């Protein structure tokens, strides 16, 4: 019924563009070498600059594949001697592992000890090539709050929180996001990168994995993921129309605030995650121990009521409500009402 | 208007429909790739490709984001242990070779670089290399390979510009791949068809995201796949089946090329760049005769005024290139021919 929604303006625009993008030609059949497309590339780049307040010295790239390709690219392009990572979840852990296959990694802090229910403390050593974080840990519902000011280059996987709120881009040397959550449709990954960090690795880098080759060719070194890039272009237009990332944040903060209040009020349920590290985007909650056996009964009940895709990833069990930008206040209230009624029957 | 670029209309409409409402009011852009609705598409696309292409048992089908260039690297990382060999028949072939050389030892066993890749060289395949890589249709130069290739070592092939233009004997190949923006689908997806028993034989470490095994173990959803581009491949396969398979698709293409080459050869304004026996049926390259060399630009503008678009050659050849993908109609080819025939800069009657 409702739970991975994309804004409707963006769906309609995309469909329109499939029927007729330019002069009768479908967006699926135009050349990516044509000027019509190059213009979209550049406007999308200018839109992301505007909407996110990207300063000078940062390049914007679009890659096919996902955040996982970037786990590798980050390491191959910046890990010369050694790099450090914060282990806050499945995605953080998968980044760390890919990087370890390339060279030396120090894990400077982890919350693996308590099923990643919290964000650990850490001291950033000043002699590593870069420091990599995962800002929203999608599976465990933790996010990072502290304004991070790294003495070395700061790399961040924002797959699950890019375009949910404004950020200070200048604090980061490289930001990336698989784009299927907020931000766009499956098939594209965004990379925003402070060019001056490249060129400092003695290892050879394959051409297709070399950020410089991509920068020099404005992300069309080879065929880019046109339609997914288009959906990013529209999503940026909609965020601007509706008054920017300040506003997007307020609506999200609210949606999360209601849902966490319901979780905490309701005796059937409890949030898994420490209050202070609670993510605004992925809201994880399990059955109270007393009602543990009702877990499956409630899934079926939510499904009967038209709520879909709130099952947690396996490792945590319980539930996870992913409150992406395009999920409405109304879809959140119907969850709350489903949870409330579940409590009142028991 | 006549369109060198066209996608079949059934496929465009189906994709648009699926963007509005794929399943129970939800757009294909908003469903979960972890949902059963999507998994079913993944599998039906796989079963369709198996059916339509007659893929034997022991071959896996994978879908990758990115393009054929990512596969240049994956191929080498997954199969080049000691050394491999390549045939140099063009820009794409040369780019594959280069990426592979950055990984390990490559013997280039034949090249047509000597004559601006106007022909397909002879070669002897050495039996002690890990694999032999070819580019079956050389998109920029308009050559394709004809000989039925029977390799004594694993045969890898970049079919980006000819996949789904005709039936092939899949059993001859150990790995086939295709960036999919030319016949078979829309930009954002690359197909890989792979004989699984060739994997596992490399001493080098392979990054997880580049390891074909990890992908196969997860049915191409090790991570988020390119959903919409995969859907367009799913529809393209349905259309090919409806209209009677790859045998039919071939006849129509062979015809379209046959007409256009006859016109190129008949017309004194123009000449085909490529040796006759190696002529590609997909990418038709032709330049101005030397006598009419200065008319090159005048003719581009003339074609454009007449509604023909995107026939300009890649820089390295100049001249022209008519890409006669499956979805380009006989009628669009005739209007090119009629445009060419209106060479009254000569006064032929
Ligand atoms: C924070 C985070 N990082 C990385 C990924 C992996 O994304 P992809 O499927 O684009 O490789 C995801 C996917 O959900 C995610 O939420
Ligand atoms: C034969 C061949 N190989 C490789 C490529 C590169 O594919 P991609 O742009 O999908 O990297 C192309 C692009 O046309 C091609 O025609
Ligand atoms: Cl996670
Ligand atoms: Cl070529």
């Amino acid at each position: 019924h409702n739970f991975g929604a994309m804004a409707k303006e963006v769906i309609e625009a995309t469909a329109k563009a499939v029927n007729n993008f330019w002069e009768g030609l479908s967006i699926l059949e135009i050349s990516h070498r044509s000027k019509e497309w190059i213009n979209v590339m550049n406007e999308t780049k200018a839109l992301m600059k505007e909407v996110m307040d990207i300063p000078e010295g940062y390049e914007i790239l679009f890659f096919g594949g996902g955040a996982s390709l970037q786990f590798l690219m980050v390491a191959m392009n910046l890990l010369n001697k050694k790099a450090c990572y914060l282990d806050t979840g499945v995605w953080a852990s998968k980044a760390i592992k890919e990087a370890e296959n390339i060279g030396e990694v120090k894990i400077i802090g982890t919350s693996k000890d308590k099923n990643y229910t919290y964000i650990p403390e850490y001291q950033i050593p000043s002699d590593y090539d870069y420091f990599h974080i995962t800002t929203n840990n999608t599976i465990y519902g933790t996010e990072i709050r502290k304004d991070i000011e790294s003495p070395i280059p700061l790399v961040a996987d924002m797959s699950s929180d890019i375009l949910s709120k404004p950020i200070d881009i200048s604090k980061y040397s490289l930001i990336y996001a698989g784009a299927q959550k907020n931000c766009g449709a499956a098939g594209v990954t965004i990379v925003i990168i402070k060019k001056e960090i490249l060129g400092k690795v003695q290892r050879k880098i394959p051409i297709i994995l070399d950020y410089q080759v991509h920068i020099l060719n404005n992300s069309m070194y080879n065929t880019p993921p046109v339609i997914s890039i288009f959906t990013v272009n529209q999503t940026l237009k909609y965020i601007k129309k509706i008054g920017g990332l300040k506003k997007i944040q307020e609506l999200n903060e609210e949606k999360a605030r209601l849902l966490y209040a319901e979780i905490d009020r309701n005796k059937i349920f409890r949030g898994t995650v420490r209050k202070k590290d609670r993510s605004i985007m992925n809201v994880c909650f399990v059955m109270e121990e007393q009602y543990k056996q009702l877990e499956n009964e409630f899934s079926e009940y939510a499904l009967q009521k038209g709520i879909i895709g709130i099952k947690g990833h396996r490792s945590v069990g319980g539930f996870r409500a992913s409150i992406y930008n395009a999920v409405t206040i109304e879809s959140v209230q119907a969850l709350i009402k489903c949870m409330h009624d579940f409590e009142q029957l028991h």
